[PDB]
């Protein structure tokens, strides 16, 4: 018999003193080392000491596991370990000063998710994407973009949309003091005023100008426009169909670029330091000026009142 380590939430380490005649699906249901699915393998003598990743089978921790992850989706954790053993394989180089994805199973949506969020002055509620995302900026990215396919409900492979993965992560950032309020018209409506607080106060649909949304948008019975009168955030994410956008230096914070059609599509990130930036994966072409298919713009925010 060895002594080893269970755990469900990468801090509390239980100690396990495991039979060698049982296989750990037996002791502890399927476990996990490293990624590897060790449910059907019989203890090794040289695994003694180390820490294995298991479900929650009690109370305890069904507890360490809900306040770790945010979450109660019991097959969340098995898809998370099935996602970490792709996402470590991946290769994670520096470009544009921020942590990118080399291009491997359809993971361009992942990368322009990662990219803006490095800009973003956003911070996770769940304990597990903080502390995976600050390994996430120092080039260890392969536990985050594994909780990020696992909070998503993807896989590995899976074609996907930016503005919809950002609306699940968003979940779980700390969003209770961003608060959007607009002022709605119709001719029979008095004044009537729109207020959204959560991920709903920081996104859109329908166009990526900021100012459009401070200038007057329309909204779907009879005519009715809507403008922003005032947005208390830390940024702005303004989503649209692909369309022909042009990106000008100093009005923005970073976008993403939609190449393809709408069955199979290819993302690209874009920013601007000294110049423009197209973070295109493990690639990096600057320009001085881009217009292309757009479809979600980032901008800086802080207090905005009209």
């Amino acid at each position: 018999t060895i002594k080893v380590f269970t755990t469900v939430d990468n801090t509390n380490l239980h100690t396990q003193l495991v039979d060698m005649s049982m296989t750990y699906g037996q002791q502890f249901g399927p476990t996990y080392l490293d990624g590897a699915d060790v449910t059907k393998i019989k203890p090794h003598v040289n695994h003694e000491g180390k820490t294995f990743f298991v479900l929650p089978s009690d109370d305890t921790l069904r507890s360490e596991a809900f306040e770790y992850y945010h979450t109660l989706d019991e097959s969340f954790l098995g898809r998370y370990m099935s996602a970490l053993n792709h996402t470590k394989k991946w290769k994670f180089p520096q470009v544009g000063g921020l942590t990118s994805i080399k291009w491997a199973d359809n993971n361009c949506y992942l990368s322009s998710v990662l990219l803006a969020l490095q800009q973003l002055e956003v911070k996770f509620n769940a304990p597990a994407l903080q502390e995976a995302y600050y390994r996430a900026r120092a080039g260890d990215a392969a536990n985050f973009c594994a909780l990020i396919l696992a909070y998503s409900n993807k896989t590995v492979g899976e074609l996907g949309d930016v503005r919809e993965t950002m609306t699940h992560l968003l979940q779980h950032a700390n969003l209770e003091s961003a608060k959007r309020v607009l002022n709605v018209v119709c001719k029979h409506c008095g004044q009537k005023t729109t207020t959204l607080t959560g991920v709903e106060a920081v996104m859109y649909m329908g166009t990526l100008s900021y100012d459009n949304l401070k200038t007057g948008v329309s909204i779907p019975g009879r005519d009715a426009t809507q403008y922003l009168v005032q947005q208390e955030s830390s940024f702005v994410m303004m989503s649209a169909p692909p369309a022909e956008y042009k990106l000008q230096q100093g009005t923005f914070l970073c976008a993403n670029e939609y190449t393809g059609n709408y069955q199979c599509g290819h993302y690209t990130h874009i920013t601007a330091k000294e110049t423009l930036y197209r973070i295109d994966g493990a690639h990096l072409t600057k320009m001085s000026e881009y217009k292309g298919p757009v479809t979600d713009v980032f901008y800086k925010e802080t207090s905005y009142t009209t």
